[PDB]
């Protein structure tokens, strides 16, 4: 098993969580009810 440190930096927000891979969030996913 070797999960001593393994580096922290790549380990702790590239997980891609919060639905945030590139940048959209809230506003871009709250406009498909104003007409559709």
């Amino acid at each position: 098993a070797v999960d001593e440190k393994l580096r922290d930096l790549y380990s702790k927000s590239t997980a891609a969580m919060s639905t945030y891979t590139g940048i959209f969030t809230d506003q871009v996913l709250s406009v498909l009810k104003g007409e559709e």
